[PDB]
């Protein structure tokens, strides 16, 4: 299986399913690296992040706890189609590439803190990751290219 995939069973279910440990990612398919890579991504700051401050709010009062319940909630929300990444990264998205529609542009190694970079050079086009930590906050991140 390809970079950081494993094999777990459902706590519910008892069915296999597919863990990525690099990009917090889970699916029930069995899975299936490239020079730069684009992303766009929803950031969700908290009083732990480097910059606790956004244009959505000026201090940022969450704690790391809360930060995932968001993240949590996005996630739901995308993956059920009852909302976009797009739309949700435009609202939510603590980082002001929000306007943007939460996109970073294309970029290769070296470029963004190593955490996030592991995650975008580990998903798959289309691919969508889970929460990925970094000293900003946490992130969901859609890698389009
Ligand atoms: O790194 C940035 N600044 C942070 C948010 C953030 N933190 C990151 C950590 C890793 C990768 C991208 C990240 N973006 C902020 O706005 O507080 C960027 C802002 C913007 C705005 C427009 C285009 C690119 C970027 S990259």
């Amino acid at each position: 299986l390809p970079p950081g995939w494993e094999k777990a069973m459902s706590r519910s279910s008892g069915r296999v399913y597919y863990f990525n440990h690099i990009t917090n990612a889970s699916q029930w398919e069995r899975p299936s690296e490239p020079a730069r890579v684009r992303c766009s991504h929803l950031l969700v700051k908290h009083s732990q992040s480097r910059r606790p401050s956004s244009w959505r709010q000026e201090k940022i009062t969450r704690t790391k706890e809360e930060a995932l319940e968001l993240i949590n909630g996005y996630i739901q929300k995308i993956k059920s189609g009852e909302e976009d990444f797009e739309s949700l990264a435009s609202q939510f998205s603590d980082c002001s590439s929000a306007k943007a529609r939460g996109d970073l542009g294309a970029f290769s190694r070296g470029q963004m803190a190593k955490p996030f970079e592991d995650a975008s050079f580990a998903l798959r086009t289309g691919e969508m990751s889970g929460p990925v930590f970094t000293d900003s906050g946490i992130h969901i991140i859609l890698r389009t290219e």
